[PDB]
């Protein structure tokens, strides 16, 4: 028993991060087989940040100009390339510590954890989610950024996150490894403002099903309610509408608690329209909405990889 | 910016991480050099649990029935001992993946990392803190006995707890790496309640401290105290004893922010007399206390491994 934001194990990945330094900028990469992904604005000047030309910048650029360093071992690149908004930079060592991957472009409600390093040099492990603004609410300094995100499938690393930008709100963008942004951010320094944060419905309820798993049960009410019931209140709390979809993938937590998806909906309805009252369930006194039915299911089994 | 309930990286210890299967019980255990530790529990069978005399139990079995796998390969066990509640299996072939490390007891109120795993595989990594009741808030499922905590030096692993057992009250007691039980828990499965859990108040006042770093000031007022009289406020709410030492070590937050830790202090009664009226900081709508004033600034200032 105990329900824990939880991370993957991070080993994996810390075997492929290394520092990238192009002129005097200094993030993190990923190195994959013999191809280092980093973010493009490795070799950008903070002056450039303003309105840069990454492809007029890159002329001036050659393989020689970005050094990669693993470890304390300086890695020779054969080549370097642009991908939308990640460099793809050819190195003539396969990474021995490559593990199985692949590259995913998640969803908003989806989570994953995230591996914060520094000049190559993992710090700590986090779990976040990708907002439905598209933005993460991360932890991340001045050269983080080449930090990535991830899922774990047994022994498959699934990439969906790499960190670019940090927003003057505090909350992060950043690119799936094909380089393309997550929402409509940009990799300059602009005025880009996030939208609304809304709650992720899906990840409320199963979280709910966690606490009642866990011994959590004072929110259980009397009441059931319809899908178009809940939604008229999820519209006033600034939540996610849920969707038949949400109730199928929430079947599994129904059957293992005994409690249908839609009487569920009708506790968390009260707990909107009343509040907490004080109290707390799992240890918090709000609806925590970054644990996915997965992340529920995993979590309350014990899944290894 | 942004501030993350924030776990060492894993790596190090995935790879110290083994099945011991004695009978039919399977645990992890933990291979450092040429010896494998584990709960000495792996032993007993489910009945035995209730009153179990170890010595007794442990002269029925001998090297060949400790079976001790890495992975897919098996690891030969040339000798084993009982220290305390762990038991020690000295292996033929010393780890060669194990890092830097040292055995370390913890005092109350100190954060680890935990890397939850299941015969012998990761599951997961999160955050902890030793309570004032020498017990842990974790995520523990059958077989995830023998998982450790640990905290990292750059280079140097510092184990601090293994697990052992699970309370009726869901919350859970392990041992030091030394075999010796934080608190005044057995590994029998009896009547043990635990004591108060009290707030860690030097940790609340670290975690307001990173708040206001990260941008969340609404709580700072104009009021200040003295120890003997916040001390008065912490008793009612079951809080900690401020001391001076404790003062001491917020000093480096202190000057970080311009904020005396007496005002902060103040602060942090006036939360307590009036609670939160329905505000968050740092997303959170209770007063965190599993952020050590090191934790704040390691994670603030970006210290790497
Ligand atoms: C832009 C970089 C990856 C980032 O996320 C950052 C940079 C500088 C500070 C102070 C914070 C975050
Ligand atoms: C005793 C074992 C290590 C543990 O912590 C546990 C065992 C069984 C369940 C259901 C939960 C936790
Ligand atoms: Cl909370």
């Amino acid at each position: 028993s105990g329900f824990r934001k939880m991370a993957f194990p991070s080993g994996k990945v810390e075997g492929c991060m290394v520092q990238v330094t192009c002129g005097t900028t200094t993030l993190n990469g990923l190195w994959l087989d013999d191809v280092v992904y980093c973010p493009r604005h490795v070799i950008c000047t903070s002056e450039d940040m303003l309105n840069p030309n990454y492809e007029d910048l890159l002329i001036r650029k050659s393989n020689h100009n970005f050094l990669v360093q693993a470890g304390n071992v300086q890695l020779r690149v054969i080549g370097h390339s642009m991908q939308n908004c990640v460099l793809k930079l050819k190195v003539d060592t396969a990474n021995p510590k490559t593990p199985k991957y692949k590259f995913v472009r998640i969803q908003p409600g989806q989570t994953f954890s995230v591996l914060a390093c520094y000049n190559g040099s993992p710090s700590g492990v986090y779990q976040c989610a990708m907002r439905p603004n598209f933005t993460i609410k991360g932890s991340f300094l001045n050269g983080s950024c080449g930090s990535v995100g991830f899922n774990i499938d047994y022994d498959c690393v699934s990439f969906c996150y790499m960190h670019h930008m940090e927003l003057p709100t505090g909350v992060h963008a950043g690119t799936d490894l094909e380089g393309n942004f997550y929402g409509p951010f940009v990799d300059r320094q602009t005025a880009q403002a996030a939208g609304t944060d809304t709650t992720i419905t899906v990840n409320v309820l199963a979280w709910l099903y966690a606490a009642v798993i866990n011994g959590d049960r004072w929110f259980l009410n009397r009441f059931t309610t319809t899908l178009n019931d809940f939604n008229l209140v999820a519209m006033k709390y600034n939540y996610e509408p849920l969707t038949q979809d949400h109730v199928d993938i929430l079947g599994p937590l129904s059957a293992q608690t005994g409690i249908a998806v839609l009487d569920m909906c009708a506790s968390l309805k009260e707990l909107l329209q009343n509040g907490m009252n004080g109290r707390t369930i799992l240890g918090s006194a709000l609806l925590e909405d970054e644990f996915t039915p997965f992340d529920v299911v995993r979590q309350c089994s014990g899944v290894t990889f």
